[PDB]
C-alpha cells in the first residue's frame, strides 16, 4: 500500500476535462480543488512514486493515488500551462521576473535533493489562480532547451537543467515565443555548437539578460547553480523594484 497517499476514488467528483492519460478538474469531498490524471500501468504510477518524496511550494504537489480500483491526484492549477498563460493572459516586467523566481525556487529545491528534471520548459510549468508558477511534469526531444554537451553526447547534469532554465527565462520574457523561432531543431543544434545564443527579449533589462545568458556558458562547470541564480534574481528584483 501507499499508506497516507491512498485516496478513496469515491471521494472524488469530476467537473471538467483539462487535457487528454486523461486529466480532469474536480474536488475531494467537495472540500479541495484537485486535478485528477487517469491512465503501461506500472510506469504510469512511477510519476506519483517520484512525487511522494518531493514537496515544495513552487512544485506541483501530489495529493494521493487510487491504485486498488488508476488515478493520480494533485493540487489544481486553475490558469493551466505557463506557455499558454504567457501567450493568452495579461504583464508588467516585474510579474515576469516573479515567474522566473517561482521556477528558480522550485529548481533550487530540486537541486538540493540532487534531482534532475530533464525537461524544464514553459510547457511543463503550470499557473495557479493567483498567477503563481509551479514546476510540473517532473515525475516523468527538447533540442531548443538543451546544452551542447547534451546534444552531442547525452551528458545530463545539474548544469543541463541550468541551461534549460535560462531558455525558460527567455520564453517568459519573450511572452511565449518558441526559442530559435526561425530555425529547425537540426539548425538550432548546429548554431548552439557555433556559439549562437538567444537574443535579449525587449522586455528583459540588461541585468535580467545577464542572468539568463549566464545559464548558456559553453563550459558546464562555468554555469551557476540555482542557489546563485536565485540570489541574482532577488538582487535584480530589489534593484528594479
Ligand atoms: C505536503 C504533502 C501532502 C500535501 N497534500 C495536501 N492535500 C490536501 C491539501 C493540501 N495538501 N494543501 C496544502 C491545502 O492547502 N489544501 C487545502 C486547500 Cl488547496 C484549500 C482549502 C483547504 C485545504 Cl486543507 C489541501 C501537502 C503538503
Ligand atoms: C487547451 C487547454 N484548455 C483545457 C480545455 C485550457 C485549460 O487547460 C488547463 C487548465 C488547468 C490546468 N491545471 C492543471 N492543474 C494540475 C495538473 C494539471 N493541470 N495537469 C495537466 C496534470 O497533468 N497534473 C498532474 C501531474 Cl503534472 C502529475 C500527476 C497528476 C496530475 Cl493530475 C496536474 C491545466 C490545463
Amino acid at each position: 500500500g501507499y499508506g497516507s497517499w491512498e485516496i478513496d476514488p469515491k471521494d472524488l467528483t469530476f467537473l471538467k476535462e483539462l487535457g487528454t492519460g486523461v486529466v480532469k478538474y474536480g474536488k475531494w469531498r467537495g472540500q479541495y480543488d484537485v486535478a485528477i490524471k487517469m491512465i503501461s500501468e506500472d510506469e504510469f504510477i512511477e510519476e506519483a512514486k517520484v512525487m511522494m518524496n518531493l514537496s515544495h511550494e513552487k512544485l506541483v504537489q501530489l495529493y494521493g493515488v487510487c491504485t486498488k480500483q488508476i488515478f493520480i491526484i494533485t493540487e489544481y492549477m486553475a490558469n493551466g500551462c505557463l506557455l499558454n498563460y504567457l501567450r493568452e493572459m495579461r504583464f508588467q516586467t516585474q510579474q515576469l521576473l516573479e515567474m522566473c523566481k517561482d521556477v528558480c525556487e522550485a529548481m533550487e529545491y530540486l537541486e538540493s535533493k540532487q534531482f534532475l528534471h530533464r525537461d524544464l520548459a514553459a510547457r511543463n510549468c503550470l499557473v495557479n489562480d493567483q498567477g503563481v508558477v509551479k514546476v510540473s511534469d517532473f515525475g516523468l526531444f527538447p533540442v531548443r532547451w538543451s546544452p551542447p554537451e547534451v546534444l552531442m553526447y547525452s551528458k545530463f547534469s545539474s548544469k543541463s537543467d541550468i541551461w534549460a532554465f535560462g531558455v525558460l527565462m527567455w520564453e517568459i520574457y519573450s511572452l511565449g515565443k518558441m526559442p530559435y523561432e526561425r530555425f529547425t531543431n537540426s539548425e538550432t543544434a548546429e548554431h548552439i555548437a557555433q556559439g549562437l545564443r538567444l537574443y535579449r527579449p525587449h522586455l528583459a533589462s540588461e541585468k535580467v539578460y545577464t542572468i539568463m545568458y549566464s545559464c548558456w556558458h559553453e563550459k558546464a562547470d562555468e554555469r551557476p547553480t540555482f542557489k546563485i541564480l536565485l540570489s541574482n534574481i532577488l538582487d535584480v528584483m530589489d534593484e528594479e523594484s
